[PDB]
């Protein structure tokens, strides 16, 4: 299929775009390089073993998305392209609301304007909100999420839903991811976060890599049986393989498909950080801070539906999202070239 | 105070823009047209007894709004201007949600950029979704919108409280409005929908002027003591002096204000059709048809609130919405002029 993949260059994107090339799709990568570097592209290709085209533009450019929409003919779209650091969209509200929220009306506006009809989200495991109860399952009701970052997710996830009720031909995918980790197994692409990094397992690579000293442990009196966070980590890898299976099955399939892309099961900070230590050869520094602000305790997906329905399920381990993460920090300590 | 008034040229707007000439402000109207005509310019100068300033222009401009705003020196923003039809949005969502959401974000960013910080913004009891509480009280947490229309007014309180945080200086005020009827007791003004009124008011009112047949009573079987649906209306001119005091109290008060502004009483749809009978001289024609689709049986607004922190609270009567409703329909029945 033909597919425009916004975002593309970015770190979950440029994953799904070789694994999307491999399975011999068209793509168009779209992308304001705002938080990524043309640099990836001949890596993309590279991987992918196939030439993605590239165009450099934002998603808030409705007559431009019209524009890529009609002169590539594209069939399906994912969309990845959006503004992620929480903590910064509690300081920066306006900046997280139009690039996600605006950003994502201008782009389905330009789908509506192209007729194009398969679209696939970004969307989080954020929209549960508080949830007390986990895992957190598809058929849960949404919540309330603590940052307008959240919010804006669910915001759209809201906005897609009345549109394809008034758009019934439409098929669209809410997938919410959980915790994504990891890097392509060749070493040679991953995240490549600019500055500090807001994630646990690049702010552990880095620790590693020897650029920061220690991880501060976000709270350690919190009810799990280590006392540190929970969270259901899933390699990128898996997370691009799960896009391309949704983008190929759910094309021109009618409805608002939404899944949970995660792993299914939950590891503590300590357990990730002595993943990390044993893929590094050397023990993680870390040590114990107060709990940040607005982080629940403990949470995890129920993946089953995607099991069911998509025949999808993570294959990668834990061991494997911090061996192919020092991999990859190891290889590349400077990131993608200026 | 210098105020720049979105929507000005509408129903509430107008009639808000002749209490604030009244009482002596600056006023410069922004207004696109697609609900209102120029025709009513003249008329508001007219009753305001000063004249406001124009501006034919699109809140999703951003620049245009920047402009203005540094232009005429605005102190504070009413921002009455967006798109309202309930049914109509489920059935175009996505216009909804640019006009209103898209709208409103272009609208603070600009103020963003000229340094406004004072706004009160039309919000509605939409937002508290399916509360079997009532009266709803403004302490009670928001619930889901049906419509994607005040999905979108919700949307808006949530970007402009994280906006409030991030830039703490500012005061906005949240205005939920419940069911806003009547006319300026002149006659001359007052709501002019275009095509099938959509709310019960202006219906009955085209019932009583011969222009339609018979009203349609949406449900006659609800848990209310005479069956029909039980709202909260207001005096738009009550609706109008809300505005004004609480423009003037709140300017400069940082914080997120929020105000519910209704009569604090309920009136079934009966009630209302014996008002209106009594008003034109003649009995309204009505039957009973099935329930509408997302209609709640009864509310109606606490507005203790209001009345203790702005000592604000109505003046005008059901009877007086009535018949000043009748005055104007029967002196305009064209409306304003092309
Ligand atoms: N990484 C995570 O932990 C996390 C978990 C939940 C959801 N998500 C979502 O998944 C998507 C991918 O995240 P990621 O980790 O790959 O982030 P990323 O920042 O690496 O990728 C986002 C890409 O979008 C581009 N972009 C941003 N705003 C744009 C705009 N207006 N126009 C065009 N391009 C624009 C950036 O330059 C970047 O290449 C995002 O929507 C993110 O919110 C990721
Ligand atoms: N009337 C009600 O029953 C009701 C109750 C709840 C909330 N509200 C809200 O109060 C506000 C006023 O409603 P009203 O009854 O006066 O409606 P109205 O349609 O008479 O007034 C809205 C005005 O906004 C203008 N406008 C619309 N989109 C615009 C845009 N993008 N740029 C510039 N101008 C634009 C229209 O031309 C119109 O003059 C609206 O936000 C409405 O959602 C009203
Ligand atoms: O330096 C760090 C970074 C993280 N952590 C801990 O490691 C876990 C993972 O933290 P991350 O920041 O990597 O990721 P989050 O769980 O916070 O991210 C999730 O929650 C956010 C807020 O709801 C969403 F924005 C997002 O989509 C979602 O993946 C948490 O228990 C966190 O407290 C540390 O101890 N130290
Ligand atoms: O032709 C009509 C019109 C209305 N009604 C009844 O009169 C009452 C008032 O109806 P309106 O349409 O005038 O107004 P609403 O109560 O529906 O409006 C409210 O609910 C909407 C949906 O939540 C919001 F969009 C809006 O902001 C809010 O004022 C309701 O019981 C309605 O069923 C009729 O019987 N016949
Ligand atoms: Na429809
Ligand atoms: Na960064
Ligand atoms: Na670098
Ligand atoms: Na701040
Ligand atoms: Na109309
Ligand atoms: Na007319």
């Amino acid at each position: 299929m033909r597919v425009l993949v916004t975002g593309g260059s970015g770190y979950i994107g440029s994953h799904t775009c070789v694994q999307l090339l491999q399975n011999g799709h068209d793509v168009i990568i779209l992308d304001n390089l705002c938080n990524s570097k043309r640099s990836v592209l001949p890596v993309i290709e590279r991987l992918g073993g196939k030439h993605p085209t590239f165009v450099e533009g934002d998603i808030r450019n409705e007559a431009l998305m019209t524009e890529i929409l009609h002169d590539h003919a594209i069939d399906t779209v994912i969309h990845f392209a959006g503004l992620k650091a929480v903590g910064e969209s509690v300081q920066k509200p306006l900046e997280y609301y139009d690039n996600n929220v605006n950003g994502t009306l201008r782009l389905i506006s330009a789908m509506r304007a192209a007729n194009v009809k398969n679209f696939i989200f970004s969307s989080s495991a954020t929209v549960y909100g508080d949830n007390p109860k986990i895992p957190y399952v598809e058929s849960f009701p949404t919540g309330t999420p603590q940052s307008p970052y959240g919010k804006s997710k669910l915001m759209v996830e809201q906005i897609l839903t009345d549109l394809q009720k008034a758009q019934p031909d439409w098929s669209i995918a809410l997938l919410r991811y959980f915790n994504p980790v990891g890097a392509h197994p060749s070493g040679d692409m991953g995240e490549d976060p600019q500055g500090i990094p807001n994630n646990l397992m690049p702010y552990i690579a880095q620790v590693a890599v020897g650029r920061r000293d220690s991880l501060a442990i976000f709270g350690n009196d919190y009810p799990t049986e280590d006392g540190t966070g929970v969270r259901d980590y899933i390699h990128v890898m898996d997370l691009a393989d799960g896009h391309v299976v949704a983008m190929e099955k759910l094309a021109n399939k009618p409805g608002v498909h939404i899944y949970n892309l995660g792993a299914g099961v939950g590891n503590s900070v300590l357990d990730v950080v002595n993943a990390f230590s044993k893929a590094c050869g050397k023990p993680v520094n870390y040590h114990f801070a107060p709990r940040r602000e607005g982080d629940l305790p403990a949470y995890w997906a129920d993946a089953s539906k995607a099991d069911r329905e998509l025949n999808w399920r993570v294959t990668r381990t834990l061991d494997e999202m911090a061996q192919d993460t020092w991999h990859w920090q190891s290889r590349h300590p400077q990131g993608y070239p200026d």
